[PDB]
């Protein structure tokens, strides 16, 4: 008849007094032992549907992709946002600038864009002299250079504590939004955005990325060539002064910066955030570290630069790098959902903007598809011949029209990076593998492996 079913809600509180302290994914996996794949919660005053398993997500996302393809909002960083940019965005702005960045991102190749960070890279990480090191601002640095290249049209130097500064933001950012006050600000921002808070912190933090955004799209419309857009901003630009007589346009200077943030948040904190637990997993399993090693040296060797044509020929690499991911689950609920118009679903009726989350975790650690899925086993990703075997389940990405947009990218960087890495070094900490402990850090909309120290050690 009307919602799925779920624990009977408070007026104020909604389900709160039955949450676990935990964390909202621990809470909604015990609500899914008691009613099963499709529940309701209500985050504080309102209704949330969450979906599980890979079965009814793609269901949701692909068969009713005409229903639930919306984007919901992140309260601890909708003030900011706004609905501005290519993630936050619904309805017509949402195709313009999701069709504008798809195209974009495309148009020297990003594969040799990878493999010249990833020389830089090495590079850095021979200077270092194998000293300890906590990775994450390198894994950082070279992944937003990516999308640096790409958008800004050129790359920052590692020692540039400008570049530095920005990275630090992101990278704090995103712990605040996934930090259990930004689980509970999810719950009751309505009453919390009157205190003080880590969603002022985080919207303080945006703004100082922003206002370099602002910056820079100053200085690229000073110095625009119609006849030859240099970057992502000089395209985005174009389609602008196209527009201009159509106030409106959705290529306004809002969407320009938040887009331009979004894209550059996007490129800086995933794939880097994945490698770190990646190192951090070969530390803990240096057998791993070692068996990928031997691939690299057969398939490649020690000197030619890995290439995207490699992976074909590196099925083992390819299922640890997929392992990565799927343990690593870098964002357990997804992003959120909303209809955007009223549904069916399985016999439930979820009226037009009811949030939806769709829990992404449930499919990477769906133990149909994967035996033991809370171990790190590349054996997941390989069949008993040792080739490489891939799996429906695989949704760390999402799926439907708003699949990551980053897929390609993303596995192309983890791919090049990761190898590049292996081929030149292995590693070492002052940790034993048997006492590594790979609890999160933060486990909310992100989920965040602990620091650590880690030494990359040239190989001779
Ligand atoms: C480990 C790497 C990455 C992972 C695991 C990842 C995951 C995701 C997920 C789960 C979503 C939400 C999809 C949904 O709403 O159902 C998403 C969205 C998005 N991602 Fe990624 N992402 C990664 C890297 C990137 C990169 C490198 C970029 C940009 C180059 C990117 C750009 C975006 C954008 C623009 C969206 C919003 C899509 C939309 O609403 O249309 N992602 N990503
Ligand atoms: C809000 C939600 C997610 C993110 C990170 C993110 C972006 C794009 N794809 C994957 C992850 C930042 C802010």
């Amino acid at each position: 008849g009307k919602l799925p079913p779920g624990p009977r809600p408070l007026p104020l509180l909604g389900n709160l007094l039955q949450m676990d302290r935990r964390g909202l994914l621990k809470s909604f996996l015990r609500f899914r032992e008691k009613y099963g794949d499709v529940f309701t919660v209500h985050l504080g005053p309102r209704p949330v549907v969450m979906l599980c398993g890979v079965e009814a997500i793609r269901e949701a996302l692909v068969d009713k992709a005409e229903a639930f393809s919306g984007r919901g909002k992140i309260a601890m960083v909708d003030p900011f946002f706004r609905g501005y940019g290519v993630i936050f965005a619904n309805g017509n702005r949402w195709k313009v600038l999701r069709r504008f960045s798809v195209t974009t991102m495309r148009d020297r190749s990003v594969e040799e864009r990878i493999q010249e960070e990833a020389q830089c890279l090495i590079e850095e990480l021979r200077k270092s002299k194998g000293a300890l090191m906590d990775p994450t601002f390198l894994f950082q640095s070279i992944t937003a250079n990516i999308i640096c290249s790409i958008v800004f049209g050129k790359r920052f130097h590692y020692q540039d504590q400008e570049f530095l500064k920005m990275l630090n933001l992101f990278y704090q950012t995103f712990s605040l939004i996934s930090s259990v006050f930004g689980q509970l600000f999810e719950l009751f921002s309505g009453f919390l955005k009157h205190f003080p808070g880590a969603h002022r912190q985080v919207y303080k933090n945006l703004q100082e990325i922003n206002a370099y955004i602002g910056h820079s799209v100053e200085k690229h419309r000073e110095t625009l060539d119609p006849s030859a857009p240099r970057d992502l901003i000089d395209t985005y630009l174009l389609h602008m002064e196209k527009e201009k007589s159509n106030a409106h346009s959705e290529f306004s200077h809002q969407n320009l910066n938040l887009n331009t943030l979004s894209l550059f948040f996007a490129g800086t904190e995933t794939t880097s955030t994945t490698l770190r637990y990646g190192f951090l997993l070969m530390l803990k399993y240096p057998h791993v570290a070692e068996r990928v090693y031997r691939e690299i040296e057969q398939v490649i060797g020690p000197h030619r630069p890995p290439e995207l044509h490699d992976r074909a020929k590196m099925p083992y690499t390819e299922a640890v790098i997929y392992e990565i991911q799927r343990f690593s689950d870098l964002l357990p609920m997804g992003v959120p959902h909303i209809v955007t118009q009223h549904t069916s679903f399985r016999g439930y009726i979820i009226p037009k903007d009811t949030e939806v989350f769709l829990i992404l975790s449930t499919a990477l650690h769906d133990p149909h598809y994967f035996e033991k899925p809370d171990a790190f086993n590349p054996d997941h990703f390989l069949d008993a011949n040792g080739a490489l075997k891939k799996t429906e389940a695989f949704i760390p990405f999402s799926l439907g029209k708003r699949i990551c947009l980053g897929e390609g990218i993303a596995r192309a960087e983890l791919f090049l990076f990761f190898t590049t890495i292996l081929q030149n070094f292995s590693m070492a900490s002052p940790v034993a593998p048997e006492d590594i402990d790979l609890t999160p850090q933060e486990c909310g909309v992100g989920k965040i492996p602990p620091t650590y120290q880690i030494r990359f050690l040239p190989r001779h």
